[PDB]
């Protein structure tokens, strides 16, 4: 089940399985910010269960993968490059992709600009946004330079989590002082009970605004943490021994490769310019999360998603269920995916 | 016996480990470059087994203690500071610090700046070279940059890996591409076996040029690795176990945090300036190894141990070992320790 993947040069850490015969189409998984293959345990024995050989990987900067300094290793067309080597690996000429949150703009990237290596994408939270990475209330194709738009338009004397998490300092320092704390903390937050909870605080205007006023919007000096609200108790779908595994894992790779993701944003968004226009051809395929910021933040890219994927098989909304969405509902996203894959042709 | 400790910000995992009293004077193990608190697993038994309270730590950067990415989290002075918090949150006044490789500057510095938290220190390949961190065969302490001295006075159109680790970058791009090979390429290489094997290759003069024609002096362009030798079979005192357990902490930390250890060494030299001159005042020790580099490029150094050390206690040599001391020759080097820690006062 475990396995060590390195094609060409990069090391690739994964959890596997399938029906004995060892044989079937191949679906990779690819997890986001901050997580790990295990992400997707409820969805790998599913998977596996319905015939189809299931690939589930650690990111580079991620658990067992190799871990680069250098902010280059962490630019988009390497963390595509990457899955092409997972594929290289078994030998397959097409897989199926599926991609949460980080993980998403790396599987349609990869659907993208390898339509020939894909049977098929799936992005769940984050909605395909073109050379915009991540489509946000006010450039859901990147429109706009993802850094200018943060600055300005965004707060006065605010800043935005993202540039925070760039500059790869204060965020790391709040980490570490206690790494399973803030772990659970960032989880909880973003998470459906956490969402509706904050929520529940009413005391509906304006979506532009409402990221700011929000807990990734924070005043310059402040530190993230500062926002996070902590469960009473820890949530049904997140366990005592998740978050164990999660902090295990964490406390022993570090964020510097993680976070190394959002520094190259602006030059993802540059890398991509070349792609601008052309549509994305494979059967795509998007679930969200009625409160997961990922699926508000790109609602625009959302109501365009035919306009740049001819080949668009649906959207997908999971209600009551925040960020966490593989994990919020695994059943419920077992379903969208068999679903999905089933009517596909391999 | 594993410890999360947490004193001032920063998390510093370890292993420990003493009478069922818990009582007795605290041993801090101090690991070097590319190890763990795994390179003490002989000597925490020992010392345990003689009434110490033993504890051997991760250093930032390394297995599960915090990996931070800035520059600045390396520093000589920061790397002394998480030893501090060692003793704080074990509340102990006063402890004896053993450091291995990097370990050593760190356990030296610690007694320079903090006599009166030190019973004893002992350096283990890296002998006391003040501001300059590792002594040379031309700077013992430091005289000249650290740098500077590389550069020229050491290879014409070759390269100081020391320079090369500080990059970060081709470094571990050339790790990467097999981590558990290279570890085993590094160890073996500058082991006992792997030094007298590269001399048996005879085919003594001037050894300030046997540093150049060495494995550690490459020529521009090229890859450490290269110079690289791999035993026919595992040495009897690193086993298949052993690496996979290396492998399984590097694949997941990285070396990211490790080499910022060297990226600072001008920094540290730097920092230290404030101390040049001042002795070093606790009960001082020195073990060494007749084909460690560490051992042979420290020999000025060792010479002029008493004029630093007012209160040194000895070099000691262990025949036929190189590099891995502690792990080459794990009784003797017990034996050694367990002779200096017996004849002090807590
Ligand atoms: O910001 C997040 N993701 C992301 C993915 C691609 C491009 C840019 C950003 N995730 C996130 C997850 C939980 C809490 C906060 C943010
Ligand atoms: O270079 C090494 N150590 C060191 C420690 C303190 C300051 C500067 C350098 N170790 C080393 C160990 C094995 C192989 C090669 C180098």
């Amino acid at each position: 089940v475990h396995r060590i993947l390195n094609c060409r040069g990069t090391r690739i850490h994964a959890v596997a399985d399938s029906p004995p015969d060892q044989q079937g189409p191949l679906v990779v998984l690819l997890h986001g910010f901050p997580e790990s293959w295990y992400s997707w345990r409820h969805q790998i024995p599913a998977l596996a269960g319905a015939g189809y050989r299931v690939v589930a990987i650690d990111q580079r900067g991620y658990g067992r993968s190799s871990k680069y300094r250098v902010q280059k290793a962490y630019r988009i067309k390497e963390l595509v490059g990457d899955v092409v080597g997972v594929l290289d690996s078994y030998g397959a000429e097409q897989a199926f992709v599926v991609g949460h949150d980080w993980g998403a703009p790396v599987a349609w990237t990869f659907a993208w600009l390898h339509p020939d290596r894909c049977a098929g994408v799936v992005g769940i939270s984050v909605p395909f946004a073109g050379r915009g990475v991540i489509g946000l209330p006010g450039s859901p194709f990147g429109e706009r330079r993802p850094s200018d738009y943060h600055l300005e338009l965004a707060g006065p004397g605010r800043v935005w989590y993202q540039d925070y998490f760039a500059v790869q300092d204060g965020i790391i320092t709040e980490i570490e002082e206690d790494l399973r704390g803030w772990l659970l903390g960032l989880t909880y937050t973003v998470s459906g009970e956490g969402m509706m909870a904050a929520t529940k605080a009413a005391v509906s205007m304006d979506p532009i605004d409402v990221i700011r006023a929000g807990p990734l919007c924070m005043a310059e000096g402040a530190r993230l943490k500062d926002a996070f609200v902590y469960p009473e108790t820890m949530p049904a779908w997140f366990t005592e021994a998740d978050l164990d595994f999660y902090t295990g894992e964490f406390e022993r790779s570090g964020f510097g490769g993680p976070l190394s993701f959002y520094h190259n944003i602006d030059n993802d968004w540059h890398d991509l310019a070349d792609q601008q226009g052309k549509p994305l051809t494979p059967p795509a395929l998007f679930i969200g999360g009625q409160y997961d910021v990922g699926t508000i933040w790109g609602a625009q890219a959302i109501e365009r998603a035919h306009e740049v994927m001819p080949n668009y098989r649906g959207t997908h909304m999971i209600a009551d269920v925040g960020h966490w969405i593989q994990q919020e509902a695994p059943e419920e996203t077992n379903r969208l995916l068999l679903d999905f894959l089933g009517g596909l042709r391999p």
